[PDB]
């Protein structure tokens, strides 16, 4: 059981050591499309690339490339699209992907500015009356409502395909209190946030996969998917303590490189799953 394994690694201070075995054991697959010169300005970080096998393709004939990966968790019956915070020049691609994949939710785990630098383009409208048009992808986005709480904000958005005049409601879940350095002290507000996303239906098989991002789409985004999948496997299995976090992380790393960036994020993931299990048993 992970609670005992937690105390062991903690009392022995072996988090860097565990984290390094995961690094060593992690899959490495080609990411050739990401490295084409014509895609250089579609990537926020040159060392964070989707694998060719799991990459989301835009349905535009010109250039189908976005920095985004489909993570398919077969046993949990859960999919996620992990992506980078959009760039000024990829905001239109981002909303095209949301449209094409029939996503119901967008989960944002960063602030637009952290440590005095921009981590993300402002890719949604700030006021009801000031809608955004993406000319390149022929999409209109409107803020319908905004519910600001202490730890997160939920926004209702309307996405309109200007080509076909179809419209969809998208939910934007924005966790606003992840600290600039390190991880939250307690996983309570993160778990609350996760249960809120679940309650919306955004993670449900009726809909396309949820879009999850932070700045690179590997660190905080990683913790979100790892926690959700581990808690769901604990509901589903005859023996809940058969769930090995490290195994689940390695399975997710076949789909996108670098998920969980630090030993601190790994420790936090254990804590999130351990605490979430109480509210599930
Ligand atoms: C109608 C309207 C008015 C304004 C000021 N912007 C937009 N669209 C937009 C496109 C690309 C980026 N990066 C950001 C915004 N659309």
């Amino acid at each position: 059981e992970m609670e005992k394994e937690f105390e062991q690694i903690d009392k022995s201070g072996s988090w860097a050591a565990i984290y390094q075995d995961i690094r060593h054991e992690a899959s490495d697959f080609p990411s050739r499309v990401a490295k084409l010169p014509k895609n250089k300005n579609r990537n926020r970080y040159r060392d964070v690339s989707p694998f060719d096998h799991s990459r989301i393709k835009l349905h535009q004939e010109d250039n189908d490339y976005i920095n985004a990966s489909l993570i398919k968790m077969e046993e949990a019956q859960r999919s996620y699209i992990l992506t980078q915070g959009p760039l000024p020049n990829t905001v239109g691609h981002f909303w095209e992907m949301v449209w094409e994949q029939k996503s119901r939710g967008v989960v944002m785990l960063n602030r637009v500015m952290e440590k005095g630098s921009l981590k993300c383009a402002q890719y949604w409208p700030q006021k009801e009356e000031k809608e955004m048009i993406f000319e390149d992808t022929n999409l209109k986005l409107t803020l319908i409502s905004e519910d600001i709480k202490s730890y997160y904000t939920v926004r209702q958005l309307e996405l309109e395909n200007l080509t076909t005049q179809e419209t969809r409601e998208i939910l934007h879940f924005h966790y606003t209190t992840w600290p600039d350095f390190g991880v939250p002290e307690s996983p309570a507000s993160f778990l609350n946030f996760l249960f809120k996303v679940r309650e919306s239906g955004s993670l449900s098989p009726e809909h396309g996969p949820v879009v999850v991002h932070c700045s690179a789409g590997i660190g905080r985004s990683g913790t979100f998917c790892l926690a959700d999948t581990c808690l769901l496997l604990m509901d589903k299995r005859k023996d809940p303590s058969s769930v090995d976090i490290k195994k689940v992380l390695l399975e997710m790393r076949k789909f996108r490189m670098g998920l969980i960036q630090t030993a601190d994020q790994l420790r936090f993931s254990y804590l999130a799953v351990i605490e979430g299990a109480k509210f599930i048993m």
